[PDB]
């Protein structure tokens, strides 16, 4: 009898699920080659997280971990959960809310979060961390801090790590579509968030955007996710059975109080539309807009195109 | 005919309206010597935000501006809202999610936000404000960065602040109860969200904390907040009349699915308890219950003590 909804927050007051950031777009990419695999934003409709998906906005995009000395003065870290619990493997593909890019560079800050060693002095680390490199293994709950400042960190030292930046390898672009190689072989509990595959009836997968300090991005500073946070906050909150095989939103105009375009959103959780030909689709909308859920509607219910021809 | 109820997400899993950080504990601190008024995490329980507080989970404890240049190499900042939207004085006591400590520094860590200035290069700017300087004025839109790296930025750009920890200043603690000075004189519309007194019946006020980093604070790297912010977002969702003098809650056992201890929350948006004479009150219960409303009451009704005897 719990009837599902979304959350009526509008665009842009809410968060993206991939960074701590401002939503501040809707955009759609259906000419673009990667494979669409985010590993945080990931919730079905009822409320079952995928993938590394945290339900807390404060996790999104940070790791904990404690210190050791790796080779060559790299700063080994052992992973735990951003609440301090222990992390094991063969669970699922890294801690909840660890950051799902793995084309770039990670400068890091993190913090000495144990208060006994927060009565005095400056408690920062700050590093790099690259995803890309051989000594990355999330899955097994390890990674390696290059270049760190201060270069030596007592043993032991338990640290919470945020990302200050991303940035492109060497002569190369950040796609912020592409996911880590989280490593190991993961057990079918620790798999993988699904990858979505494009829908019929013309639609296409609708991403919200954030403007982030993501360095020399094929997007030019936007990160893209297909659910924003407080969508997956909601539907956790909620766990409203699924009774249909997607669901019809509107995007409502708060001023005028009418409808500025149709969306579903289908069961594994991600948003759709069909974009007017030869336009930006929802990327012109205003983004002051809320979300309404009208009715359930099946596979094949065609959405109104959304946006100007151009 | 819309039901209040308070979001059902266990307390370790939602987050700190003052800061971006996890919540670890609930306290009670019956003796503190200070005014409870913070800025941030005030919101009724029909969904009305005071003070500086945002929906937005990843507005908290933030600011934005540009850049000007200041006397002896200090580092302006003309403020505006962390969506880029300008902030005009006279209307709230600071912009949204505007950080609410005024006993301390503030070390921060800023990155460029204009997408143009992403392309390429370190986008990171440090340093340190401190809200007791004479050249604080929130109100008004304009702060000093001191001690800034780099210590030359281009007059005008805009950039994005985080704080990356607090800290005491010489020869004292870091006390988190006290509010910036915001300056000017406010307006009626500007004013504070207003201070709130200790309530009769025995109770005393709750306080959800995480660990932060909080250098040399009275607290031990604690900073308290009124409201999970995820009960700031569910009320501003909502919208659900108040319909009693304050609302019955139950803090379940996600386990035992028993009645762990009994709170009040009041209409202006806060959390009391009776705590068991002789004890710490709610903070020896474990952090992974699930608040649920149970009903209106009378602000006479009479809590069971919560906690134990010491
Ligand atoms: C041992 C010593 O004196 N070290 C100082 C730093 O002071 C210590 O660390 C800070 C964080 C604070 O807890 C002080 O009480 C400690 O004694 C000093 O840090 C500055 O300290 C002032 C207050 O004394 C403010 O908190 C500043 O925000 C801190 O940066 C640093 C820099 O001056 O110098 C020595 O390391
Ligand atoms: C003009 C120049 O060569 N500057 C380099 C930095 O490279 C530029 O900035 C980075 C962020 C990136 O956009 C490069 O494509 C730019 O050319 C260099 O930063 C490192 O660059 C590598 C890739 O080249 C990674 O992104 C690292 O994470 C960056 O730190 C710095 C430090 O090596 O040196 C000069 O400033
Ligand atoms: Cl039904
Ligand atoms: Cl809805
Ligand atoms: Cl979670
Ligand atoms: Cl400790
Ligand atoms: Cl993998
Ligand atoms: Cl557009
Ligand atoms: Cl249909
Ligand atoms: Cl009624
Ligand atoms: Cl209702
Ligand atoms: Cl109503
Ligand atoms: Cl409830
Ligand atoms: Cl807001
Ligand atoms: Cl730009
Ligand atoms: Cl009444
Ligand atoms: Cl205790
Ligand atoms: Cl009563
Ligand atoms: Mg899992
Ligand atoms: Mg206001």
């Amino acid at each position: 009898t719990k009837q599902f909804s979304v959350p009526n927050l509008p665009l842009n007051v809410m968060s993206n699920s991939r960074v701590p950031s401002l939503l501040n777009a809707m955009v759609v990419s259906p000419d673009q080659a990667q494979v669409v695999q985010f590993q945080n934003g990931r919730c079905t409709l009822d409320g079952q997280m995928l993938g590394t998906t945290t339900v807390s906005a404060s996790c999104v995009a940070r790791f904990r971990g404690k210190t050791f000395q790796a080779p060559d003065n790299r700063l080994g870290i052992n992973l735990a959960e951003i609440s301090g619990e222990p992390y094991h493997a063969f669970e699922s593909p890294a801690p909840l809310g660890f950051p799902d890019f793995g084309d770039g560079d990670w400068h890091v800050t993190a913090t000495k979060v144990t208060p006994s060693q927060l009565e005095a002095n400056d408690p920062v680390v700050v590093g790099n961390v690259q995803p890309y490199n051989p000594q990355f293994a999330p899955h097994l709950g390890t990674l390696v801090v290059e270049n760190p400042t201060p270069d030596q960190v007592a043993t032991g030292t338990d640290l919470l790590f945020n990302i200050t930046w991303l940035s492109n390898r060497a002569n190369n672009r950040f796609n912020p579509w592409v996911i880590p190689n989280y490593g190991s072989t993961l057990t079918e509990a620790a798999q993988l968030a699904p990858s979505i595959f494009p829908p019929g009836f013309g639609e296409t997968i609708v991403y919200f955007n954030s403007t982030f300090p993501a360095v020399g991005a094929t997007t030019h500073a936007a990160i893209p996710c297909l659910l924003p946070q407080e969508f997956v906050a909601h539907f956790v909150n909620e766990q409203a059975p699924i009774r249909g095989e997607a669901a019809l939103l509107h995007y409502i105009d708060p001023d005028t109080h009418r409808n500025l375009g149709e969306f579903k959103i289908y069961p594994e959780g991600f948003v759709t539309c069909v974009p007017n030909v030869g336009g930006t689709g929802p990327q012109s909308l205003p983004t002051n807009g809320v979300f309404v859920f009208v009715s359930w509607v099946s596979r094949y219910y065609q959405l109104k195109p959304v946006g100007t021809a151009g």
